[PDB]
Protein backbone atom coordinates (compact mmCIF):
# COMPACT_ATOMS: atom_id res chain seq x y z
CA UNK A 1 0.00 0.00 0.00
CA UNK A 2 1.67 3.23 -0.76
CA UNK A 3 -0.55 5.30 1.57
CA UNK A 4 0.68 6.13 5.53
CA UNK A 5 -0.68 7.90 7.82
CA UNK A 6 1.25 9.66 10.68
CA UNK A 7 -1.24 10.30 13.96
CA UNK A 8 -0.25 12.47 17.14
CA UNK A 9 -1.21 11.35 19.89
CA UNK A 10 -1.16 8.90 23.21
CA UNK A 11 -0.13 6.13 21.34
CA UNK A 12 2.53 4.85 18.67
CA UNK A 13 5.64 3.46 18.07
CA UNK A 14 7.66 6.95 18.13
CA UNK A 15 7.71 8.91 21.44
CA UNK A 16 7.88 12.90 20.86
CA UNK A 17 10.86 14.47 21.94
CA UNK A 18 10.25 18.13 20.91
CA UNK A 19 8.24 19.76 18.06
CA UNK A 20 9.74 22.98 16.49
CA UNK A 21 7.29 25.24 14.72
CA UNK A 22 9.47 26.80 12.16
CA UNK A 23 7.10 28.57 9.50
CA UNK A 24 3.62 28.79 9.74
CA UNK A 25 0.92 27.17 12.06
CA UNK A 26 2.74 24.56 14.26
CA UNK A 27 1.37 20.98 15.20
CA UNK A 28 -0.13 20.12 18.63
CA UNK A 29 2.70 18.84 21.13
CA UNK A 30 1.68 14.95 21.75
CA UNK A 31 3.07 12.48 23.61
CA UNK A 32 3.42 9.79 20.51
CA UNK A 33 3.40 9.45 16.80
CA UNK A 34 1.30 6.30 15.70
CA UNK A 35 2.33 5.12 11.74
CA UNK A 36 -0.21 3.12 9.78
CA UNK A 37 0.33 2.02 6.43
CA UNK A 38 -2.89 3.12 4.78
CA UNK A 39 -5.66 5.58 5.01
CA UNK A 40 -5.73 11.82 18.76
CA UNK A 41 -4.27 15.48 18.10
CA UNK A 42 -3.84 15.52 14.69
CA UNK A 43 -3.31 13.00 11.49
CA UNK A 44 -1.01 13.62 8.57
CA UNK A 45 -1.38 11.63 5.49
CA UNK A 46 0.82 11.03 2.35
CA UNK A 47 1.68 8.64 -0.48
CA UNK A 48 4.57 7.22 -1.99
CA UNK A 49 5.14 8.13 -5.35
CA UNK A 50 7.00 8.37 -8.63
CA UNK A 51 10.54 10.19 -9.12
CA UNK A 52 9.65 14.50 -9.77
CA UNK A 53 13.24 15.71 -10.40
CA UNK A 54 15.58 13.24 -9.88
CA UNK A 55 17.78 12.28 -13.12
CA UNK A 56 19.51 9.12 -13.60
CA UNK A 57 22.62 9.89 -12.73
CA UNK A 58 21.36 11.22 -9.44
CA UNK A 59 19.45 8.26 -8.21
CA UNK A 60 22.84 5.85 -9.45
CA UNK A 61 24.70 8.37 -7.11
CA UNK A 62 21.94 8.04 -4.25
CA UNK A 63 21.20 4.24 -4.75
CA UNK A 64 25.15 3.49 -3.94
CA UNK A 65 25.39 5.06 -1.23
CA UNK A 66 21.69 5.62 0.90
CA UNK A 67 20.42 3.48 3.70
CA UNK A 68 17.21 1.41 4.34
CA UNK A 69 14.87 2.35 6.64
CA UNK A 70 14.63 0.23 9.81
CA UNK A 71 18.19 0.00 10.35
CA UNK A 72 19.02 -1.41 14.02
CA UNK A 73 20.85 1.92 14.86
CA UNK A 74 18.32 4.56 13.66
CA UNK A 75 16.46 5.25 17.34
CA UNK A 76 15.73 8.89 16.02
CA UNK A 77 13.63 10.10 13.43
CA UNK A 78 12.59 13.25 12.18
CA UNK A 79 8.91 14.11 10.71
CA UNK A 80 8.91 17.36 8.63
CA UNK A 81 6.06 18.25 6.82
CA UNK A 82 6.35 20.85 4.17
CA UNK A 83 4.01 23.37 2.26
CA UNK A 84 5.24 25.44 -0.79
CA UNK A 85 3.69 28.41 -2.72
CA UNK A 86 1.21 28.85 -5.54
CA UNK A 87 4.09 30.23 -7.11
CA UNK A 88 6.27 27.21 -7.01
CA UNK A 89 2.74 24.93 -8.57
CA UNK A 90 2.34 27.84 -10.91
CA UNK A 91 6.05 27.08 -12.41
CA UNK A 92 6.40 24.65 -15.51
CA UNK A 93 8.55 21.50 -15.08
CA UNK A 94 11.83 23.08 -16.70
CA UNK A 95 11.59 26.00 -14.38
CA UNK A 96 10.86 24.05 -10.58
CA UNK A 97 13.78 21.40 -11.57
CA UNK A 98 16.06 24.58 -11.56
CA UNK A 99 15.29 25.93 -8.36
CA UNK A 100 15.60 22.44 -6.81
CA UNK A 101 18.89 21.32 -8.42
CA UNK A 102 21.05 23.83 -10.37
CA UNK A 103 20.21 26.50 -7.70
CA UNK A 104 19.96 24.93 -4.58
CA UNK A 105 21.49 21.79 -5.65
CA UNK A 106 19.26 19.88 -3.22
CA UNK A 107 20.61 16.09 -4.24
CA UNK A 108 23.96 17.54 -4.04
CA UNK A 109 23.58 18.50 -0.58
CA UNK A 110 21.72 15.69 1.08
CA UNK A 111 24.54 13.51 -0.49
CA UNK A 112 26.45 14.84 1.95
CA UNK A 113 24.85 13.62 5.04
CA UNK A 114 24.37 9.79 3.51
CA UNK A 115 24.92 6.67 4.42
CA UNK A 116 24.04 8.55 8.09
CA UNK A 117 20.54 9.75 7.15
CA UNK A 118 17.60 7.50 5.91
CA UNK A 119 14.72 9.19 4.33
CA UNK A 120 11.10 8.50 3.13
CA UNK A 121 9.36 11.03 0.56
CA UNK A 122 5.29 11.25 0.85
CA UNK A 123 3.32 13.56 -1.28
CA UNK A 124 0.27 14.89 0.01
CA UNK A 125 -1.02 18.06 -1.94
CA UNK A 126 -2.81 15.79 -4.39
CA UNK A 127 -5.05 14.26 -1.07
CA UNK A 128 -5.73 18.14 -0.57
CA UNK A 129 -4.18 18.19 3.00
CA UNK A 130 -2.74 21.12 4.27
CA UNK A 131 0.65 20.46 3.55
CA UNK A 132 2.31 19.39 0.60
CA UNK A 133 4.78 16.74 1.70
CA UNK A 134 5.20 15.12 4.50
CA UNK A 135 9.55 14.13 4.74
CA UNK A 136 10.92 11.42 7.00
CA UNK A 137 14.40 11.40 8.69
CA UNK A 138 16.15 8.11 10.91
CA UNK A 139 18.96 8.18 11.93
CA UNK A 140 21.75 7.12 14.67
CA UNK A 141 22.10 10.22 17.67
CA UNK A 142 25.63 10.26 16.35
CA UNK A 143 24.07 12.61 13.10
CA UNK A 144 21.86 14.73 15.22
CA UNK A 145 24.11 17.53 14.88
CA UNK A 146 24.68 16.97 10.94
CA UNK A 147 21.13 16.67 10.19
CA UNK A 148 20.68 19.41 12.35
CA UNK A 149 23.62 21.49 9.99
CA UNK A 150 21.66 19.73 6.78
CA UNK A 151 18.12 21.68 8.08
CA UNK A 152 19.59 25.57 8.03
CA UNK A 153 21.53 24.59 4.62
CA UNK A 154 18.46 23.74 3.55
CA UNK A 155 16.64 26.84 4.73
CA UNK A 156 19.44 29.11 3.31
CA UNK A 157 18.49 27.65 -0.41
CA UNK A 158 17.03 29.50 -3.20
CA UNK A 159 13.92 26.13 -3.28
CA UNK A 160 13.34 27.36 -0.07
CA UNK A 161 11.87 30.76 -0.57
CA UNK A 162 9.05 28.82 -1.60
CA UNK A 163 8.62 26.82 1.48
CA UNK A 164 5.23 28.63 3.13
CA UNK A 165 5.01 26.22 6.03
CA UNK A 166 7.34 23.71 8.10
CA UNK A 167 7.02 22.12 11.06
CA UNK A 168 9.99 19.44 12.52
CA UNK A 169 8.66 16.46 14.74
CA UNK A 170 11.62 14.68 16.20
CA UNK A 171 10.83 11.05 17.32
CA UNK A 172 12.76 8.47 19.22
CA UNK A 173 11.95 4.79 18.84
CA UNK A 174 10.21 3.09 21.27
CA UNK B 1 -11.56 19.87 -4.76
CA UNK B 2 -9.31 18.43 -7.41
CA UNK B 3 -10.83 15.12 -7.38
CA UNK B 4 -12.94 13.72 -10.16
CA UNK B 5 -15.29 10.53 -10.77
CA UNK B 6 -16.37 8.66 -13.69
CA UNK B 7 -19.45 6.23 -13.02
CA UNK B 8 -20.22 4.05 -15.85
CA UNK B 9 -24.10 3.15 -15.44
CA UNK B 10 -27.62 4.29 -16.10
CA UNK B 11 -27.13 7.72 -15.14
CA UNK B 12 -25.47 10.64 -15.84
CA UNK B 13 -24.67 13.68 -18.14
CA UNK B 14 -23.26 11.69 -20.75
CA UNK B 15 -24.69 8.97 -23.39
CA UNK B 16 -22.54 6.16 -24.23
CA UNK B 17 -22.12 6.26 -28.03
CA UNK B 18 -19.15 3.15 -27.62
CA UNK B 19 -16.21 1.18 -25.85
CA UNK B 20 -13.33 0.43 -28.15
CA UNK B 21 -10.97 -1.87 -25.56
CA UNK B 22 -8.09 -0.92 -26.98
CA UNK B 23 -5.23 -2.98 -24.98
CA UNK B 24 -5.50 -5.14 -21.62
CA UNK B 25 -8.98 -5.40 -20.02
CA UNK B 26 -11.69 -3.99 -20.86
CA UNK B 27 -14.44 -1.70 -19.11
CA UNK B 28 -18.05 -2.98 -19.35
CA UNK B 29 -19.98 -1.70 -21.46
CA UNK B 30 -22.54 0.88 -20.39
CA UNK B 31 -25.82 3.18 -21.13
CA UNK B 32 -24.11 6.41 -19.56
CA UNK B 33 -21.65 8.17 -17.56
CA UNK B 34 -21.90 10.56 -15.02
CA UNK B 35 -19.17 12.72 -14.01
CA UNK B 36 -18.59 13.89 -10.03
CA UNK B 37 -16.62 16.25 -8.67
CA UNK B 38 -15.35 14.64 -6.01
CA UNK B 39 -14.96 10.88 -4.64
CA UNK B 40 -27.11 0.38 -11.40
CA UNK B 41 -23.66 1.08 -11.93
CA UNK B 42 -20.95 -1.21 -13.31
CA UNK B 43 -17.79 0.81 -12.21
CA UNK B 44 -16.25 3.96 -11.19
CA UNK B 45 -12.99 5.70 -12.30
CA UNK B 46 -11.56 8.43 -10.32
CA UNK B 47 -8.49 10.65 -10.58
CA UNK B 48 -7.06 13.88 -9.40
CA UNK B 49 -6.26 17.29 -10.94
CA UNK B 50 -2.46 18.28 -10.58
CA UNK B 51 0.28 19.73 -11.09
CA UNK B 52 2.71 19.80 -14.27
CA UNK B 53 4.99 16.97 -14.24
CA UNK B 54 6.73 17.69 -18.31
CA UNK B 55 5.72 20.97 -19.83
CA UNK B 56 8.40 23.10 -19.83
CA UNK B 57 7.69 26.98 -20.10
CA UNK B 58 7.59 27.44 -23.65
CA UNK B 59 5.41 24.73 -24.24
CA UNK B 60 2.99 25.51 -21.66
CA UNK B 61 3.46 29.54 -23.23
CA UNK B 62 2.23 27.70 -26.87
CA UNK B 63 -0.03 25.92 -25.12
CA UNK B 64 -1.80 28.45 -23.17
CA UNK B 65 -2.25 30.83 -26.60
CA UNK B 66 -4.39 28.05 -28.17
CA UNK B 67 -6.45 25.35 -25.67
CA UNK B 68 -10.07 26.02 -25.68
CA UNK B 69 -12.05 26.27 -22.89
CA UNK B 70 -14.18 23.04 -21.42
CA UNK B 71 -17.83 22.86 -21.94
CA UNK B 72 -17.58 24.88 -25.36
CA UNK B 73 -21.70 24.75 -26.75
CA UNK B 74 -20.23 23.13 -29.91
CA UNK B 75 -18.60 20.27 -27.95
CA UNK B 76 -20.97 17.77 -27.65
CA UNK B 77 -18.45 14.68 -28.42
CA UNK B 78 -16.58 13.42 -25.65
CA UNK B 79 -13.69 10.69 -25.34
CA UNK B 80 -12.52 9.31 -21.77
CA UNK B 81 -9.69 7.66 -22.14
CA UNK B 82 -8.09 5.60 -19.15
CA UNK B 83 -4.65 4.77 -19.29
CA UNK B 84 -2.00 2.37 -17.47
CA UNK B 85 1.89 2.75 -18.19
CA UNK B 86 3.80 0.03 -17.30
CA UNK B 87 6.27 -0.20 -14.12
CA UNK B 88 9.16 -0.19 -16.83
CA UNK B 89 8.55 3.44 -17.51
CA UNK B 90 7.84 4.27 -13.69
CA UNK B 91 11.03 2.94 -12.57
CA UNK B 92 12.61 5.35 -15.30
CA UNK B 93 14.02 8.27 -14.01
CA UNK B 94 12.69 11.98 -14.70
CA UNK B 95 15.18 12.91 -17.78
CA UNK B 96 14.25 9.58 -19.34
CA UNK B 97 11.20 9.95 -18.74
CA UNK B 98 10.65 13.27 -20.21
CA UNK B 99 13.20 12.30 -23.32
CA UNK B 100 10.59 9.63 -24.11
CA UNK B 101 7.51 11.85 -23.73
CA UNK B 102 9.07 14.82 -25.50
CA UNK B 103 12.38 14.51 -27.25
CA UNK B 104 11.01 10.92 -28.90
CA UNK B 105 7.67 10.85 -28.96
CA UNK B 106 6.75 14.79 -29.54
CA UNK B 107 4.18 14.64 -27.60
CA UNK B 108 3.06 18.50 -27.07
CA UNK B 109 4.01 19.37 -30.74
CA UNK B 110 1.85 16.55 -32.06
CA UNK B 111 -0.74 17.36 -29.33
CA UNK B 112 -0.87 21.23 -30.65
CA UNK B 113 -1.72 20.47 -33.60
CA UNK B 114 -5.16 19.71 -32.91
CA UNK B 115 -6.06 22.48 -30.98
CA UNK B 116 -8.21 24.14 -31.07
CA UNK B 117 -10.75 21.58 -32.29
CA UNK B 118 -9.96 19.43 -29.13
CA UNK B 119 -10.42 20.61 -25.21
CA UNK B 120 -8.47 18.18 -22.56
CA UNK B 121 -8.28 17.11 -19.09
CA UNK B 122 -5.76 15.28 -17.63
CA UNK B 123 -6.67 13.52 -14.61
CA UNK B 124 -4.44 11.21 -12.48
CA UNK B 125 -4.70 8.32 -10.36
CA UNK B 126 -1.79 6.09 -10.20
CA UNK B 127 -1.17 7.17 -6.80
CA UNK B 128 -4.72 6.93 -5.14
CA UNK B 129 -3.99 2.95 -6.18
CA UNK B 130 -6.59 2.82 -9.12
CA UNK B 131 -6.14 -0.02 -11.57
CA UNK B 132 -5.34 2.61 -14.27
CA UNK B 133 -2.71 5.50 -13.63
CA UNK B 134 -4.21 8.49 -15.97
CA UNK B 135 -7.93 9.18 -17.07
CA UNK B 136 -7.29 11.52 -20.23
CA UNK B 137 -10.60 13.86 -21.29
CA UNK B 138 -11.08 15.13 -24.28
CA UNK B 139 -14.17 17.02 -26.06
CA UNK B 140 -14.67 18.69 -29.29
CA UNK B 141 -17.59 19.42 -32.22
CA UNK B 142 -18.21 16.36 -34.74
CA UNK B 143 -16.10 18.51 -37.43
CA UNK B 144 -13.23 17.47 -35.04
CA UNK B 145 -14.13 13.85 -34.80
CA UNK B 146 -11.88 12.77 -37.76
CA UNK B 147 -8.64 14.54 -36.80
CA UNK B 148 -9.00 13.09 -33.03
CA UNK B 149 -9.01 9.66 -34.81
CA UNK B 150 -6.11 10.85 -36.45
CA UNK B 151 -4.42 11.85 -33.22
CA UNK B 152 -5.21 8.26 -31.48
CA UNK B 153 -3.46 6.72 -34.13
CA UNK B 154 -0.33 8.52 -34.38
CA UNK B 155 -0.04 8.60 -30.59
CA UNK B 156 -0.25 5.09 -30.68
CA UNK B 157 2.75 4.96 -32.96
CA UNK B 158 4.84 6.79 -30.67
CA UNK B 159 8.18 5.30 -28.75
CA UNK B 160 5.48 6.90 -25.49
CA UNK B 161 2.92 3.86 -26.55
CA UNK B 162 5.36 1.53 -26.29
CA UNK B 163 5.21 1.73 -22.88
CA UNK B 164 1.44 1.69 -22.20
CA UNK B 165 0.13 -1.45 -21.23
CA UNK B 166 -3.77 -1.26 -20.75
CA UNK B 167 -6.10 1.84 -22.97
CA UNK B 168 -9.87 1.83 -23.11
CA UNK B 169 -12.11 4.55 -25.17
CA UNK B 170 -14.77 5.50 -23.74
CA UNK B 171 -16.88 7.53 -26.78
CA UNK B 172 -19.80 9.92 -25.31
CA UNK B 173 -22.02 11.97 -26.53
CA UNK B 174 -23.46 15.28 -24.63
CA UNK B 175 -26.96 15.11 -23.19
C1 LIG C 1 19.06 13.61 3.99
C2 LIG C 1 19.45 13.80 2.74
C3 LIG C 1 18.47 14.17 1.60
C4 LIG C 1 18.50 13.73 0.39
C5 LIG C 1 19.51 12.79 -0.16
C6 LIG C 1 17.42 14.25 -0.39
C7 LIG C 1 17.15 13.91 -1.68
C8 LIG C 1 16.00 14.18 -2.39
C9 LIG C 1 15.68 13.89 -3.71
C10 LIG C 1 16.56 13.04 -4.57
C11 LIG C 1 14.47 14.45 -3.97
C12 LIG C 1 13.67 14.42 -5.29
C13 LIG C 1 12.81 13.21 -5.39
C14 LIG C 1 12.19 13.30 -6.79
O1 LIG C 1 12.82 13.48 -7.80
O2 LIG C 1 10.93 13.19 -6.87
C15 LIG C 1 13.93 15.10 -2.73
C16 LIG C 1 12.78 15.79 -2.59
C17 LIG C 1 12.45 16.48 -1.53
N1 LIG C 1 13.17 16.48 -0.34
FE1 LIG C 1 14.98 15.98 -0.01
N2 LIG C 1 16.70 15.05 0.48
C18 LIG C 1 17.34 14.99 1.69
C19 LIG C 1 17.02 15.81 2.73
C20 LIG C 1 15.91 16.59 2.83
C21 LIG C 1 15.50 17.39 3.96
C22 LIG C 1 16.21 17.48 5.33
C23 LIG C 1 14.29 17.92 3.72
C24 LIG C 1 13.42 18.75 4.63
C25 LIG C 1 13.80 19.69 5.45
C26 LIG C 1 13.91 17.52 2.40
C27 LIG C 1 12.72 17.84 1.71
C28 LIG C 1 12.41 17.36 0.42
C29 LIG C 1 11.19 17.80 -0.25
C30 LIG C 1 10.14 18.69 0.33
C31 LIG C 1 11.19 17.18 -1.39
C32 LIG C 1 10.16 17.30 -2.54
C33 LIG C 1 10.47 18.46 -3.47
C34 LIG C 1 9.42 18.76 -4.54
O3 LIG C 1 8.85 17.80 -5.08
O4 LIG C 1 9.12 19.99 -4.73
N3 LIG C 1 14.93 16.72 1.89
N4 LIG C 1 14.99 14.93 -1.82
C1 LIG D 1 -5.42 16.72 -27.89
C2 LIG D 1 -4.19 17.27 -27.84
C3 LIG D 1 -3.23 16.95 -26.71
C4 LIG D 1 -2.35 17.81 -26.19
C5 LIG D 1 -2.11 19.31 -26.51
C6 LIG D 1 -1.69 17.12 -25.10
C7 LIG D 1 -0.79 17.70 -24.24
C8 LIG D 1 -0.26 17.10 -23.11
C9 LIG D 1 0.61 17.69 -22.16
C10 LIG D 1 1.27 19.05 -22.34
C11 LIG D 1 0.97 16.75 -21.25
C12 LIG D 1 2.03 16.94 -20.10
C13 LIG D 1 1.28 17.40 -18.87
C14 LIG D 1 2.28 17.49 -17.72
O1 LIG D 1 3.42 18.03 -18.05
O2 LIG D 1 2.19 17.10 -16.61
C15 LIG D 1 0.11 15.53 -21.48
C16 LIG D 1 0.11 14.37 -20.74
C17 LIG D 1 -0.57 13.23 -21.05
N1 LIG D 1 -1.41 13.05 -22.13
FE1 LIG D 1 -1.61 14.39 -23.70
N2 LIG D 1 -2.15 15.78 -25.03
C18 LIG D 1 -3.02 15.68 -26.08
C19 LIG D 1 -3.64 14.48 -26.37
C20 LIG D 1 -3.54 13.26 -25.77
C21 LIG D 1 -4.24 12.04 -26.12
C22 LIG D 1 -5.13 11.94 -27.32
C23 LIG D 1 -3.96 11.11 -25.21
C24 LIG D 1 -4.48 9.69 -25.06
C25 LIG D 1 -4.69 8.93 -26.05
C26 LIG D 1 -3.12 11.70 -24.22
C27 LIG D 1 -2.61 11.14 -23.09
C28 LIG D 1 -1.81 11.73 -22.12
C29 LIG D 1 -1.20 11.12 -20.98
C30 LIG D 1 -1.51 9.68 -20.60
C31 LIG D 1 -0.52 12.02 -20.30
C32 LIG D 1 0.35 11.85 -19.05
C33 LIG D 1 1.76 11.40 -19.35
C34 LIG D 1 2.59 11.04 -18.14
O3 LIG D 1 2.49 11.79 -17.13
O4 LIG D 1 3.34 10.03 -18.23
N3 LIG D 1 -2.89 13.02 -24.60
N4 LIG D 1 -0.53 15.84 -22.64
F1 LIG E 1 13.62 13.96 0.82
F1 LIG F 1 -3.35 15.08 -22.39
Amino acid sequence: NNRYSFIGGRTGQWQVVKIRNVLGPGLQLVEKVNILNGASAWRLQGFASNIRYAIRTELEALQAVQPMLNRAEAILAVLIPIKKSAQWWEMAQDERRDIFERESHHTAVGLEYLPGVARRLLHCRDLGEEFDFLTWFEFAPEHSSAFNELLLRMRASKEWEYVEREVEVWLKRL
